[PDB]
């Protein structure tokens, strides 16, 4: 006799998670669901898990956690006025925390899915959910969403963010700005922060002077779309009869935040301030104050995200810039949020499978495959590359060249392996992570949401399990293998590529175009037919079946280094150029430039003697810089211009003092810093990261005597690589921009 709802579930926030009596190593988490019937009206609801200690160490990857410190970070995590931004200490703590309390909830209540009909239990005797089950009746409401805008001037003092970065170097200087909130608590409560989130129904816009203090200007009301939820629990771990506070969403669902300026101290501040204003009153439990995100980490991350682990229960997406397509962009989000259950990402690698179960699918997988690959396996050390390409310095032309790629090989062939390892999986029902890749993998050419997850959740979870490594690119050499096997019987010839995708030329009469659309597209069939053959003969399956993406025909291509190719089709005057790092906005000028003058040096194919042609190119090479750098005068003042994207690997310049000024703008640097060099007084070169000081700039002049000397410095490769790849070799092209052109800037 249990009660039964139809619902599907909003969100899964942590509510408690605390150590019941009579307890050393199991820790009871509660989690609460933002559950909405049909037409959208919305009940909260509750359940109750039980993670042990093992499992902790499984998704940490290490034993270094224990259960004591897991339930002290909740404690202190209970109160944000104390002490805000707890997953700053141990961020893998809280990542892996939520990890397993996601999969116990998978496992014990049952399967869960956001955004989807669900039908839900409940006991009354304890007032918990006891069993999710997966329905099949209902157009469930659409997924309102809420535009949020928020700014703060947490006046943070400068020197303490230096002496922070002094500590650790490359701290990315939004971790800097947390880490100064979250030593001195104090200065979140005085901010001049503004909010206002839009709905549907009604709007909501609060302004502060003083955080704590009482508003200087109110919109609409709380009330409006936020209902507060009084709601009673018993559970196993609590005899006594415990209540809960919950902020229910009325209205809206989530949240869309501008990545643009978002300030993650920002809305850390805010909440904290509800939270406050919420739970001032007694009588009644304490939530999880926990977020993550790029800005939690010394060194950052790629992607920006907000994640919501606690309270409010309401997750916030950031959507960056990207305004010609915002619509698209949420619909990723809101996508990626449904389908990774709202671990992607903030969890991590560990939405699919622990950090620590991998060691044994990749041995279960080293084994399910054929005896040769086996050893190929255990034979690849980085960057083997065992199959017949092109010297670096060469080039081909006029031949028919054609460009292939297999869409996701890397993500397509992971899943195939984690299914061979997943009969060496611990628990059947513990195998729901690996749901979730499949469709990923599945929806990956329909929706390229699906994509930019893949091709980060792939090279993290390769990071997870050195091991899978050197089992991905051993069936990536295999697949390597036989496309060389067959490509001679279809005329194709191996020439370069890496691995999944891959360019080669075509053993046909160079002039007819007719007939050779049919060997173009006979050699993508029986390639394509063949690796899926290995493929199954490998025993490794793929959901999505395998295409082979004509990406190009041309015909003329010229390599220089490992990855760098220009390709060329002379007939419709369709080019492609790879290898040229565009590392800012001048780089790509860069490219344009030397695509169109090799564009127009493989148009000296006039019969001539190769000596000649060898000086008729060299002088168009040197025109084409003389070209370039008479533009880059006309934006010498243009410092954003003249920027680098410096890596938080990459060594960096030292960061002005001044730089620590910013205010709501150091925040932003979440993974690159942009750095210009400008030459004060006369011959120190001096950098200075763009990003963190207000506009318009004023600086001294750009010392482009060092960027165009390095720009200058990748367009000789380029060049170097073609004189001594289509004529003659022995010609390093340089262009003396010392004594030629240096005098327009130094």
């Amino acid at each position: 006799d249990i009660v039964w709802v139809e619902e599907s579930v909003s969100a899964i926030t942590l509510y408690a998670v605390w150590l019941p009596p009579r307890a050393r190593e199991y820790f009871h988490a509660l989690v609460y669901f933002v559950c909405r019937n049909a037409a959208g009206e919305g009940r909260a609801r509750f359940a109750e898990v039980s993670v042990t200690a093992t499992e902790l160490r499984d998704f940490y990857g290490s034993a270094d956690v224990s259960v004591q410190a897991v339930v002290a970070a909740a404690r202190a995590a209970t109160t944000p006025a104390a002490s805000p931004l707890e997953p700053l200490e141990n961020p893998t703590l809280w990542r892996a925390l939520y990890a397993c309390v996601l999969a116990a909830l998978e496992r014990q209540t049952g399967p869960v899915a956001l955004f989807a009909p669900l039908r839900i239990g409940s006991d009354p005797r304890t007032g918990l959910v006891v069993k999710v089950e997966r329905a099949s009746w209902g157009p469930p409401a659409a997924p309102r969403a809420a535009l949020l805008v928020a700014e703060a001037n947490i006046d943070i003092d400068p020197m303490a963010l230096a002496a922070r970065v002094a500590e650790h170097p490359d701290a990315r200087l939004a971790w800097a700005r947390l880490a100064a909130i979250r030593d001195t608590p104090q200065c979140a409560s005085a901010a001049s922060l503004t909010v206002n989130i839009t709905t549907g129904t009604a709007l909501f816009a609060r302004e502060y002077q003083t955080l704590a203090f009482p508003p200087i200007k109110k919109e609409g009301a709380f009330g409006d779309l936020v209902e507060v939820c009084e709601v009673g629990l018993r559970p196993r771990g609590h005899p006594q009869r415990v209540t809960a506070r919950v902020l229910l969403p009325r209205d809206y669902d989530y949240f869309v935040s501008a990545g643009e300026k978002f300030s993650a101290p920002a809305l850390v501040a805010l909440f904290r301030q509800w939270h406050t204003t919420v739970h001032a009153a007694p009588g009644a439990l304490a939530p999880v104050f926990a977020f993550l995100g790029p800005e939690f980490e010394v060194r950052g991350g790629p992607v920006p995200y907000f994640a919501v682990l606690g309270f409010p229960g309401w997750p916030t997406f950031t959507v960056p810039a990207t305004a010609e397509s915002a619509r698209d962009l949420v619909r990723g989000a809101a996508a990626a949020y449904a389908a990774l259950l709202g671990a992607w990402p903030a969890v991590g690698a560990r939405v699919v499978l622990p950090p620590r179960a991998w060691p044994g699918v990749a041995s279960a997988a080293a084994g399910c495959l054929l005896p040769a690959v086996r050893e190929a396996v255990a034979r690849w050390h980085p960057a083997t590359k065992i199959i017949q390409l092109l010297d670096p310095p060469a080039a081909v032309g006029p031949v028919w060249t054609a460009r292939f790629c297999f869409p996701g090989l890397r993500a397509q062939l992971l899943a195939a392996l984690a299914d061979l390892g997943g009969s060496g999986l611990a628990d059947p029902h513990g195998r729901t992570g690996l749901a979730r890749l499949d469709a990923l993998v599945v929806a990956a050419p329909s929706e390229p949401w699906a994509g930019a997850v893949l091709e980060r959740l792939v090279p993290d979870t390769c990071n997870a399990c050195p091991a899978l490594r050197q089992l991905l690119g051993g069936v990536m050499a295999a697949v390597c293998l036989q496309i060389e096997e067959t490509a001679s019987s279809v005329k194709f010839a191996v020439c370069g590529g890496d691995g999944g995708a891959f360019w080669g030329v075509f053993n046909v009469d160079p002039q007819d175009a007719d007939a050779a659309s049919g060997v173009i597209e006979d050699a993508r069939r029986a390639i394509e037919t063949a690796v899926g053959a290995v493929l199954r003969a490998n025993a490794v399956r793929l959901r999505h079946p395998l295409c082979l993406a004509l990406e190009g025909v041309y015909t003329h291509a010229v390599a220089w280094s490992q990855a760098g190719v220009w390709f060329w089709n002379s007939r419709d005057n369709t080019d492609h150029l790879g290898g040229f790092p565009l590392r800012g906005p001048a780089y790509t000028t860069a490219a344009g430039v030397v695509r169109d003058t090799l564009r127009r040096v493989l148009g000296l194919t006039t019969a001539c003697v190769p000596e000649e042609d060898a000086l008729t190119a060299r002088g168009l090479m040197e025109d084409a810089c003389d070209r370039l750098i008479l533009d880059a005068f006309n934006k010498r003042l243009d410092a954003e211009y003249w920027s680098v994207r410096v890596s938080p690997f990459e060594a960096s310049d030292p960061l002005p003092p001044t730089a620590f000024r910013g205010g709501a703008l150091l925040d932003a640097e979440h993974y690159w810093r942009r750095v210009v060099r400008v030459c004060p007084g006369g011959g120190e070169s001096v950098g200075v990261p763009v990003d963190l000081y207000p506009r318009p700039l004023v600086l001294p002049p750009v010392d482009c005597a060092h960027h165009l000397r390095e720009i200058l410095r990748e367009i000789e490769l380029v060049f170097t690589g073609v004189l001594a790849g289509v004529w003659g070799e022995g010609g390093k092209f340089v262009y003396p921009f010392d004594d030629k052109m240096s005098f327009l800037f130094a």
